[PDB]
């Protein structure tokens, strides 16, 4: 089997993308965030304490035919910005672009902290790392690809995120007519239960390529990228007036700049993010100073190949037995 759905920019920043998800028999459809650096497909529902849902699609289990309480099980999760929700979960059908899966664990929120509550157009996520970090106790559950995977023509899924447009999650297919060029595959280590691997290095512009181990994970569910000090300090001392501000919370740019490009390495190949990519705009309605797109991970603890970086790429999540990265222009 195979799934396609596209994926659609949840504002004009890119700051996250969505995916219609079908749940339930009949179907209820939800737009929920992908998150190849989460494990867990949680989403609004109707046992979500009221006060937290502000125009979100809710889940309502007892409408579907298919739902069942998973006994005992509950979940609760926190993300590296800081956001969590947590409650009780189902299993239901729950199916993506066309691939079905039965008996997947559907975590209903029964409270989810501001942050989801405030953004009306995320439902829920989808979480595509390993299922070793899910959250379901006292019985870790699966995710979806890992549910599908044994089905699925190839145990593979892809991600082609689009800048400004929508873009497309393919589920046990390679479409060799989505990229240029060939597709390089990197080695992964799930040890921290994430699409982690090492990058070979770096160019700020028309710069010399540097030569540098860059150990990060691939994390649709993360909007910027998130890189060494060292690194991230190159770029934008290339930008004029650009600087790090602590009461903003990283770096900032006069909207008046051109920005150059980011290229990182992939083995022996290139990825360039276009400079437009790296501009995530006025740091609050009206300013001058614009959000720069590219952070410093000091202090995340690990570098983070965010929505930045993999909007410049097709990139290849490869399930099998041992897993591995493939990263292609487009």
């Amino acid at each position: 089997s195979t799934g396609s759905a596209t994926t659609t920019p949840i504002d004009s920043l890119d700051d996250a993308y969505i995916t219609p998800v079908q749940i339930g028999t009949p179907a209820q459809t939800l737009n929920l965030d992908f998150d190849t650096g989460s494990s867990d497909l949680w989403v609004f529902s109707s046992e979500t304490t009221a006060s937290e849902v502000d125009g979100q699609t809710i889940y309502t289990p007892s409408k579907s035919t298919t739902a069942k309480l998973l006994s005992g099980a509950t979940w609760s999760i926190s993300y590296g910005d800081g956001s969590s929700s947590s409650g009780d979960v189902y299993t239901d059908t729950v199916s993506v672009g066309g691939l079905t899966v039965t008996g997947q664990a559907v975590e209903s929120a029964k409270k989810v902290s501001s942050s989801f509550t405030e953004d009306s157009t995320i439902d829920g996520l989808l979480g595509l790392a390993f299922s070793t970090l899910n959250t379901v106790s006292p019985t870790q559950q699966k995710t979806f690809f890992d549910n599908a995977k044994a089905s699925l023509d190839s145990p593979v899924f892809t991600a082609d995120l689009g800048y400004h447009a929508p873009g497309t999650y393919n589920f046990g297919f390679i479409d060799t007519t989505a990229y240029t060029g060939s597709i390089t595959y990197t080695a992964v280590s799930t040890k921290q239960g994430f699409w982690e691997w090492t990058s070979t290095g770096y160019a700020v512009g028309s710069g010399t390529f540097k030569s540098t181990s860059i150990d990060g994970i691939a994390d649709t569910g993360t909007t910027l990228l998130y890189l060494p000090a060292t690194v991230v300090s190159a770029y934008w001392a290339q930008v004029s007036g650009a600087k790090s501000s602590s009461s903003v919370g990283g770096y900032v740019f006069p909207c008046s700049a051109t920005l150059p490009s980011f290229t990182f390495g992939v083995g022996s190949a290139r990825i360039v993010i276009p400079g437009d990519y790296i501009d995530f705009g006025p740091i609050s309605t009206g300013s001058s100073s614009c959000f720069g797109g590219i952070q410093s991970s000091a202090g995340i603890g690990i570098n983070i190949f965010g929505d930045v970086a993999l909007k410049a790429a097709f990139v290849v999540f490869n399930g099998a037995t041992t897993p591995t990265l493939g990263f292609a222009s487009k």
